[PDB]
């Protein structure tokens, strides 16, 4: 019925939550891993010249969070009403805001102003977001939204390795409830099979 | 029969798209405008300490793009399928990405950094985003998505003044199709009535 192709670099990073959602839904897709050398040539064929991109029946889309939301709908990992969908959207937006704050410091400045912001990141931002999310999980019985499995859980499990990579430590060590969410997603049979089969990469 | 309260500062800025959507749907709501003085005392009661905040039957939510998507569903400004909704989501994410890039410059700390970034913003960032959106509108018969009125149009019409305020000029001068989308939303009877009604604020 539907043809799916994912374009990204040979890394997990922002595409890995999409790869998780495809695995979750038993959905065959072509996992195109563009080399650094080949990227100049393929860039003009990507919307806005960025990745990840999905091509769905020949039509290309971008914006990884919105594509994750779409894939979640196709696999029943959303809610039943606009209100429920909003609750999931909010927590994913919060996770993304957090990811962006880490990225801006880690991948951000070339010079060593990184030093001062990294202090603010570690001392204020990281503990602040992770404590909020930890409480959310406790308030929702081991889930990020709606007191049940949703794509917020799958997104978070799919993005945590990247966030860890960017700060160079296990961010979830102090947060057993958040670790519980990630472990529970990673233990789902098709996601487990994907993790075992996927290309081993640093990022 | 549902009770809606919007909390924000006494400005248009980030909440104005939400106010447009309430107007569009003829949905009564409490427009709570938190003055600069009240804010530090009120802040600790708000989710993640930010605004805008929507209260729906007492339940507080935040994240303005996700709240706009929720109001859009409530007033009928979405698509027919998840695929169609994805198209609208992507363009709003793009608009938000652009707005954030403006904001990073506009509120920049040291003046030597602000000035360097402003150069890049004007020469590279602004044309990159707006040229693409301009072409999109031309490819969608005067609309940002689905060749018809969607909440992407309403969002864009409701945020344009804020982007212009931050750069201190009319960003849409080179982009007549984009101005057309804004004028067409602004001319919609319920929106026109709101624009005339609303408090006059600098932002
Ligand atoms: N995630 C943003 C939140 C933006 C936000 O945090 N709002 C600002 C002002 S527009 C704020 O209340 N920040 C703290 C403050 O100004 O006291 C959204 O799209 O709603």
């Amino acid at each position: 019925k539907h043809s799916y192709t994912l374009f990204y670099f040979n890394v997990k990073a922002l595409a890995e939550p999409l790869r998780y959602l495809f695995a979750y839904g038993n959905q065959e897709y072509e996992d195109v891993r563009v080399t650094r050398d080949e990227w100049p040539a393929l860039k003009p064929t990507m919307p806005m010249g960025q990745m990840p991109v999905l091509e769905v029946d020949g039509k290309r889309v971008h914006q990884s969070i919105s594509m994750a939301r779409f894939l979640a709908k196709t696999v029943g990992l959303c809610g039943a009403t606009p209100w429920e969908d909003l609750q999931i959207d909010i927590v994913v937006d919060t996770i993304n805001d957090f990811r962006l704050k880490i990225a801006v410091v880690s991948y951000e400045p070339e010079d060593e102003i990184k030093e001062k912001k990294l202090v603010t990141l570690n001392a204020e931002v990281i503990p602040f977001y992770l404590e909020k999310l930890e409480q959310t999980v406790k308030d929702n019985d081991g889930h990020l939204a709606l007191g049940k499995l949703t794509w917020a859980d799958v997104y978070f499990a799919g993005i945590t390795d990247y966030m860890n990579y960017m700060v160079k430590r296990d961010l979830l060590e102090p947060y057993p409830a958040l670790r519980g969410v990630v472990d529970a997603v990673n233990a789902l049979e098709p996601i487990k099979a994907w993790i075992e089969k996927r290309p081993v990469t640093e990022v």
